[PDB]
């Protein structure tokens, strides 16, 4: 039951218009400084893989990874940058969709 909702949230985040920065892991060879700054990278396809394996024991673990995506986003990108702007839309989407399930 706790896993069923995450399947919905993740499917909705995957297809959201503002999801394009977060569908695959950041390629640190292409982003000067990323590895130095972001110690725990996270993205939607990693969460999708972990969910497929069943590696989420609880609903809160899924939420921790989701928040980590947007913490990393706000750590590295300016709020007015094109990736920052998308991260805020996705972050607000996740929080508001999380709260109508829990
Ligand atoms: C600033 C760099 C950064 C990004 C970023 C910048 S551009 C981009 N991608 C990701 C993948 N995407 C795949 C294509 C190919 C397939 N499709 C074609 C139909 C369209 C999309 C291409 C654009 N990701 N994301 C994050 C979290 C960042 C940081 C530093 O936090």
């Amino acid at each position: 039951s706790d896993l069923t909702f995450c399947e919905i949230i993740l499917m909705e985040m995957e297809s959201h218009d503002a999801a394009w920065p977060f569908l695959e892991p950041v390629n640190p060879r292409l982003v000067s400084g990323y590895r130095r700054i972001i110690k725990n990278p996270m993205d939607f396809s990693t969460m999708r893989h972990r969910l497929s394996r069943g590696g989420y024991t609880s609903s809160e673990e899924f939420a921790a990874d989701a928040l980590l995506v947007f913490d990393n986003c706000q750590t590295f990108n300016e709020d007015d940058s094109e990736v920052g702007k998308a991260g805020h839309i996705m972050r607000r989407f996740f929080e508001s969709r999380w709260e109508e399930f829990y």
